[PDB]
């Protein structure tokens, strides 16, 4: 049941960049998005195997109000693109879509362990996934990549602009008091204020969103099982 | 264990105002809030000791329809900020959050015995807790602070604008006929009409909302036990 490379999927960097520039026009930035603490919120993450050209994706759906897990699914796929910085999403999108499709319920708001508009072409994983699914998505990353930012306030909740050159592409958000911030960016159909609100609601106990913690653990386990 | 002052909690009035000026912009005013009589509603209140620099917070969750108590939690903490009018919330927020975190269920709607937008800087306890938790909140106060208002009608349910200069920051609400009014203000993710509707729902017999009566009694008992 391995997810194969989609028929006609980009095979060159020129084609991939062309897809990004074309699909970016479908991104919605002025829709505030759903509020935190209600409905469903889903984490997505992937694990790449080092021995075979396979990638495993996991989607974990949480009840936003309680943060309890209500559903989960994984998918195994063929890596669909060579390793090229700036086009990394082309390696895993097909498999991520498969994991989401395997869920027994809608994901609600999708939280990716990565970036959305905070990308060289303003079309990272979260934005790419958002436009293809038509669903609200955001990205929360552990490191700032090559972006810059002023240290946000020390208290949890504090934020600061995350910049690509001089342009704001997200926010450094303090999820835990006095602890290193995470980097939040909009993906699709969610604004920055709401992206931050969801990230804080997913981090009452840890620095990393529970959606990422859950999805990370699950795809790693599924990858181990797939290679066994 | 005693809730200590957060790793990066404000230490100066300048830092405190910085937090307020940053989070105030994230307060939500265009949402109606949960329908009264549905789900759960939570009261929060604190008790300060005169001899020891400690504050005790209590969170009591009620069934919105019946007003029956369904959950309770308390927390004892170090006063996290010196006494400075306009920044009083910085002394108790960490402890209040600890109490909320210890609850076995989502709060639903947080009703504070204090103020929300009706604050000398438009960011009182209710609004601050709202932005930090992402939850809907309102403030219900026993006195009008320094705000002006005309006596509301005599019958229960009667209301009148609570003004800060010329701007409405809440409403003087008659919760009981022949009894002085209380002062309701939006905290976060709730509108004034709903804040008042919830306040009337919480006052079928007494002047003070049952959420406050419950939380007040609980933090007071917890404080006595803590300093015993
Ligand atoms: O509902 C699960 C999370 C809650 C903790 C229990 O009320 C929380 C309370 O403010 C949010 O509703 C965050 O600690
Ligand atoms: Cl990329
Ligand atoms: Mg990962
Ligand atoms: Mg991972
Ligand atoms: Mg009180
Ligand atoms: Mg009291």
């Amino acid at each position: 049941t391995t997810v194969r490379i989609p028929a006609g999927w980009p095979a060159t960097e020129e084609e991939a960049r062309a897809v990004q520039d074309e699909l970016r026009g479908r991104v919605i930035l002025d829709e505030p998005g759903p509020p935190p603490g209600t409905g469903r919120v889903t984490g997505v993450d992937v694990a790449y195997d080092d021995e075979r050209d396979v990638v495993v994706a996991a989607a974990v759906v949480l009840d936003a109000a309680t943060l309890d897990v209500v559903a989960e699914a994984t998918a195994v796929g063929e890596v669909s693109f060579p390793y090229v910085p700036g086009l990394l999403a082309f390696r895993e999108i097909p498999t991520v879509l498969a994991a989401l499709d395997a869920l027994p319920c809608p994901p609600g708001l999708i939280v990716c362990d990565g970036y959305g508009v905070a990308h060289p072409r303003r079309f990272g994983l979260a934005s790419h996934l958002g436009v293809l699914t038509g669903l609200p998505t955001i990205g929360v990353a552990k490191n700032p990549f090559t972006f810059s930012y002023e240290d946000p306030g020390a208290p949890r909740g504090s934020a600061a602009p995350l910049l690509a050159g001089a342009d704001e592409v997200g926010r450094a958000l303090r999820t835990q008091s006095g602890v290193k911030p995470v980097f939040v960016s909009v993906g699709h159909r969610v604004d920055l204020d709401h992206a931050c609100a969801h990230t804080l609601a997913l981090t009452p106990k840890y620095r990393i969103p529970e959606t990422t913690r859950r999805a990370d653990s699950l795809c790693r386990r599924a990858l181990k099982e797939a290679t066994a």
